[PDB]
């Protein structure tokens, strides 16, 4: 399979690229390094994890030592919800490509939809647990986000986390400038997102799946989950193509025309996630993997169920 997708900016984005949510500061050096050894030249990152600066010093050495050069490799990042405000978009940019040691991104996205009040908490909270929202119009976000195109700290811009309305209101933007170039969204066989990536990709954007395993490191795993590494029916298809059960939850996505962005900070792990390319999933591996949707959400956003653009109260 081809190994990047044709964005609709004109570049080319890598299909496979490595997350860096909840990856050590003291082990995502390391981590970044041995990726881009072995492969990944697309690397997704976020101020909000608090190790941007680690993470660039990985990309940086790598660099330095001619192991790549800057124009194949796809660094992307994300604007927090603090700092949705047009008078604040520019320098949290600029931070974030300060720690990464770069002097462009090649996609930045709007993190959530929903803005906070910004200060230096990434969630402000009120007595009730709910967040303190920001007065900021995400169509005024959006028109931030496009000058960082124009002022070339960014080569792409794009979303995460918006239902279909959210993409749609940007899409019908007074005097929009740039479309989305993705809407990076969760996505696996508990969640798997059929009318929101088929509106989206309708409409030229890409998209990229993320907690692709399920998150089994997210900080509020319960006993009593669903676990994608430990369902013996997705176990079953990765013996039968004697693939470990990781590396289908990764080709799935590669299938359906998404990137992927599965996280590690063990080296064994991360090389064994690239192994991704030489195998097929039939069409009824993949009609059986999308069966077992139950929509069930890693990422849920649960101290901002009450803010006026929460994203998932809407079917999709
Ligand atoms: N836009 C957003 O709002 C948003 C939200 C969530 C995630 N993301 C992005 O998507 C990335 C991926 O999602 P995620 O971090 O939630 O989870 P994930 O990639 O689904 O799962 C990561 C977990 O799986 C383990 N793992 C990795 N490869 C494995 C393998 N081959 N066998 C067994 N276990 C394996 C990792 O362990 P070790 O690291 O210990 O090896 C870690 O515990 C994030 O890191 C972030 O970059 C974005
Ligand atoms: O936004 C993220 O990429 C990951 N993340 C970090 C804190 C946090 C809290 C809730 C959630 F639903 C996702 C979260
Ligand atoms: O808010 C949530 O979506 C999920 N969650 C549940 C407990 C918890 C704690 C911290 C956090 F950052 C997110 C958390």
């Amino acid at each position: 399979m081809a190994s990047r997708i044709l964005l609709n900016n004109g570049a080319k984005m890598p299909i496979l690229g490595l997350g860096t949510w909840k990856s050590p500061p003291g082990q995502v050096t390391e981590a970044v390094k041995v990726a881009i050894d072995v492969g990944y030249r697309h690397i997704d990152c976020a101020h909000v994890y608090q190790n941007e600066n680690e993470v660039g010093v990985a990309i940086q050495e790598k660099l330095r030592e001619q192991v790549v050069k800057r124009e194949e490799l796809f660094i992307v990042s994300k604007l927090w919800c603090t700092y949705h405000e047009k008078g604040l978009v520019k320098g949290a940019c600029q931070k974030t490509l300060s720690d990464l040691k770069l002097d462009y991104l090649d996609l930045y996205l709007i993190h959530w939809p929903t803005g906070f009040k910004p200060g230096k908490e990434f969630f402000p909270l009120d007595e009730s647990g709910n967040v303190v929202p920001s007065d900021t119009n995400i169509l005024d976000t959006w028109a931030a986000m496009e000058e960082l195109v124009d002022e070339g700290l960014v080569k792409a811009i794009g979303i995460s986390n918006f239902n279909h309305l959210q993409v749609e209101m940007i899409l019908n933007k007074p005097g929009l400038k740039y479309k989305p170039a993705v809407n990076q969204i969760e996505c696996h066989p508990y969640l798997t997102q059929e009318k929101l990536i088929q509106y989206c990709q309708s409409k030229g954007i890409v998209v990229t799946a993320y907690s692709p395993l399920g998150s089994p490191d997210r900080p509020w795993a319960k006993p009593e989950d669903p676990s994608l590494l430990e369902d013996p029916r997705i176990k079953a298809i990765a013996a039968k193509h004697n693939k470990t059960t990781a590396q289908v939850l990764i080709r799935f996505p590669m299938q359906r025309n998404l990137v992927v962005i599965p996280k590690s900070v063990t080296p064994e792990r991360i090389a064994e996630n690239f192994k991704v390319f030489d195998f097929e999933l039939s069409s009824q591996d993949m009609t059986t993997l999308l069966s077992y949707n139950r929509n069930w959400r890693v990422c849920a956003l649960l101290s901002c169920t009450s803010h006026k653009d929460y994203p998932f109260h809407e079917e999709f």
